[PDB]
């Protein structure tokens, strides 16, 4: 019934035959995997969220927005954690080390 029910669908994406929308390689595109690999499900009928968006808990945020892995925990953008004599927040789906002198 070309049913997605991959939960509240945002943006419908289709594999034609030779993949070429998904170009094949593409499947999935989450602040996750966008530059990790991507999963096998997900080029074949799948709802993600739009290009400037990545899924997120079933939910679209921006990039910059996107949350934060830090020790097993999710984290939030200009969230600070302290790591041994350093500590780093996360900007740009990435965490940046103040680095400063241990103390």
């Amino acid at each position: 019934g070309a049913m997605g029910s991959c939960r509240p669908p945002m943006v419908k994406l289709v594999c034609p035959a030779d993949n070429l929308r998904a170009e094949g390689l593409e499947c999935t595109k989450t602040c996750q995997n966008y530059d990790l690999e991507c999963m096998s499900m997900g080029c074949v009928s799948g709802c993600l969220c739009p290009p400037g968006m990545v899924r997120h808990e079933n939910r679209c945020v921006a990039l910059e927005r996107c949350p934060c892995f830090h020790q097993g925990k999710e984290y939030a953008p200009g969230e600070t954690v302290k790591i041994g004599c350093n500590t780093c927040v996360c900007r740009d789906r990435k965490w940046n080390c103040t680095d400063h002198v241990c103390d």
